């Protein structure tokens, strides 16, 4: 587990394996089955983003991955709040996905935009360019980046493709909640 | 020992075995017992730190750890000095826990935000904000963002949590003193 | 192929081999022989720098590895849009030597400069400062910095010793399209 | 040699080790001994410093280490112009012990900020703070933060102490000529 984190994150990691250790005790005191609900997980974000509403978020985060075991847990919070987003490509696939079906479709872009633009907190708002202040101009905007047709699909391929060269489209699909308010301020 | 203390730092290292080896040297023909007292670890951030009262700070710094070895000396002046804070979340709870009875009290935390206070010049001081210009003020806001009532306590799980997901409460629990003075000007 | 390719960026790499793995397989469906034409390469650029004018980059980029196979074209990706400048400095000395022979000639720095001017919206090319503003300019800088005369050639010792010791020349042969253009705003 | 120096530098490396050998095949083109001599070294960065006097640095760099091979050439290359310079510390007691007898003087650090200050254009000059703004001004607060008498010697342990636990310090000692200007710009 701590060493099968530490290779799943490899270059994210903010933990030594002994350190994971550790938290992974603590955890077990909270939760001695060492595995987390949706509901318990959604908890984590509704208490710790008192000023957003990140239940449709920490609801797409838990589905990218019944319950999340403690390995789970962990890469979950390191998606969503360390790191540099260029090195989560292969996860925010899995994100933008929510079917699951291996393809995306410009409705769940808009799904997960509007999720993330729930963690915003409305006084951010008003800061957002015009043209990518409401979810649907935001989501629009990435699907003509990927110069998709409303009817298309969009694969992995191309997706770690854009992401990866276009930083404008990287800026988009962004998903960590705090680089998200960093990048207007 | 070298390579023991490489292994904790593991990333936070700004230092090569070989290196470690030649501070160990001249660290020795100093303290040729290879221990430091807290009375010694003091005078290090007195010495060092000329404008502020570096006293309480140095002595929980030394404390997280009679005497240190050159191991845990080189780990506390890397803790407090380089690398990014949300490496260092797992021994930042050792540094809050006080009494190391395992889980963190309002009493602590402002015991500790006192401390820090007490590294930063009164001068940049005034440039806080209003809701964080006092010792007092500052624990408040970490218990709040906590979501903690007075007579709780933290456990090590939710302010991993805590301090992970949510940057705003990882500012207000920073130690480095650097830091804390680079994040107004 | 996974570790071949992790081996070669070692430092420089967004990917874990799991992660390049699945970003594998996804290419495999859209390239089932495993190999992109120069063709399929310039198109990618074109469909994601839709501003710009990608293609005479997008050549070089592939020339300086017929087909590129799934390896380099991770790599090419990668050169172009990820890492720091001053990591990438054998490759780019690769992209310079135009005609592979092993010196760079004024002419080619001429020509690499000036497909990366292609890259950039006219819009953000007035924000140039004067000397560069031209591909001639920018090229004749760049001479200038190395010391050297029209007919001169330039060594692959010389170009990483000018580009690792000075960052002003780095700053002027530097070729990831967003770093260009963030050097300005 | 390539994994000699890729082992001594570690974490400062920006090079993998097929790199440093394609470098080192050039580097013998050049120089077919191998070997780099004071006054080859110190041609470099007169080449690359067109606006300073880089005679004195490069010569005391080249000190720090008859002849260079092309580890100690590589090495000398990343500590002027790489990384962080947290990461370099070791080194740089090096660099200021001039005369290589373990400790360093008053004298010696006046003559290291001496050499550094002619790497800076006369113009980057007057952007600095009155109290830094002459070699014996800048070493003498360097002096007085060691809380060192002019008789006083500064050992390898107190240095390195400093430096870390202090970015004032660290900041007033420097060595990096590019560091050293976009410090005040
Ligand atoms: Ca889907
Ligand atoms: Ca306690
Ligand atoms: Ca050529
Ligand atoms: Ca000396």
């Amino acid at each position: 587990l701590s060493k099968e984190i530490l290779e799943e994150l490899q270059l994210n990691t903010k933990f030594t394996e002994e350190e994971l250790s550790s938290w992974y005790q603590s955890f077990l005191k909270e939760c001695p089955s060492g595995r987390i609900t949706r509901q318990e997980f959604q908890t984590i974000y509704s208490k710790f983003f008192p000023e957003a509403d990140p239940k449709a978020y920490a609801q797409h985060v838990f589905r990218s991955f019944g319950t999340l075991d403690f390995k789970e847990y962990v890469i979950a919070l390191h998606m969503t709040s360390a790191g540099k987003t260029n090195q989560k490509l292969e996860w925010a696939f899995s994100l933008y996905d929510v079917d699951g079906n291996g393809t995306i479709s410009k409705n769940e872009v808009l799904e997960i935009v509007t999720a993330i633009f729930k963690m915003i907190s409305p006084e951010d708002t008003k800061h957002l360019p015009e043209d990518e202040n409401t979810p649907e101009k935001r989501a629009e905007k990435i699907w003509g980046f990927f110069g998709k047709k409303d009817d298309d699909k969009l694969t992995e391929k191309e997706f770690i493709e854009g992401t990866l060269a276009n930083k404008e489209i990287l800026r988009l699909i962004q998903f960590e909640p705090q680089k998200v308010k960093e990048k207007l301020k």
